[PDB]
């Protein structure tokens, strides 16, 4: 591997693409992960021979992983941890055993405010319009390097809205690199 993405989901925008069902996301109002997945050559690398997922390991990351890090998508937050793990976190164990690899992701989660670095420039989420150049801009001068956004497309409206956002570490998972891929357009609704 050569870097990390460190992929944080909106709650409410990835479930509004859910027009049937429950969706628990519907009612968060913050940034939550969705995962930290190892890279190589711009592709990330997926399901590495490794440990099994192992609860135990994370024991006394409970708190912070059910905070940080649920399902938005269904009640069953160990199973989307252990599907991260089994599917990405595997590619790299070779240098972060399960325990260090969610404890990376949440640090990074802790470290990584987006909200925080958006509220002040008046680009908080409002149901609005927003400038793929203006946004990344802002997470660029707080944290120092270009994120990667990530938009889906309502089928119905064929309006696009802000679902994602990608913080890029090198390898050594602390120091932050640009992204260099978006899936936005140049303007979204966030
Ligand atoms: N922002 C944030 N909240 C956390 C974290 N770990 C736990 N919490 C939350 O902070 C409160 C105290 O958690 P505790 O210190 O008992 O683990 C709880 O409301 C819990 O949801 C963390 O790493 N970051
Ligand atoms: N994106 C996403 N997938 C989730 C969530 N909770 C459970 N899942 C499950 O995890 C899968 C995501 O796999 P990934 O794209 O990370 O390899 C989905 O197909 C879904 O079944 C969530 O909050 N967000």
């Amino acid at each position: 591997m050569d870097s990390f993405w460190f992929v944080q989901q909106w709650p409410p925008a990835v479930c509004s693409f859910q027009k049937s069902g429950s969706c628990p996301g519907s009612g968060l109002r913050t940034f939550t992960i969705h995962g930290l997945w190892p890279q190589q050559s711009g592709t990330s690398l997926t399901n590495c021979p490794g440990s099994p997922f192992d609860i135990t390991k994370i024991s006394h990351l409970q708190s912070q992983l059910n905070t940080l890090w649920p399902s938005v998508l269904r009640a069953n937050n160990q199973q989307f941890w252990s599907h991260e793990w089994t599917k990405h976190g595997t590619c790299s164990e070779s240098t972060f055993n399960q325990a260090a690899y969610f404890k990376l992701a949440v640090d990074m989660r802790n470290n990584y405010d987006i909200i925080g670095a958006l509220r002040p420039h008046a680009a908080g989420p409002n149901g609005r319009t927003k400038s793929r150049q203006a946004i990344k801009g802002f997470l660029k001068a707080k944290f120092g390097k270009f994120p990667g956004l990530r938009c889906r497309t309502d089928p119905q409206t064929k309006v696009s809205y802000l679902v994602e956002v990608v913080a890029c570490f090198a390898q050594d998972g602390s120091t932050l690199i640009d992204c260099t891929r978006d899936t936005c357009g140049a303007n979204f609704i966030f």
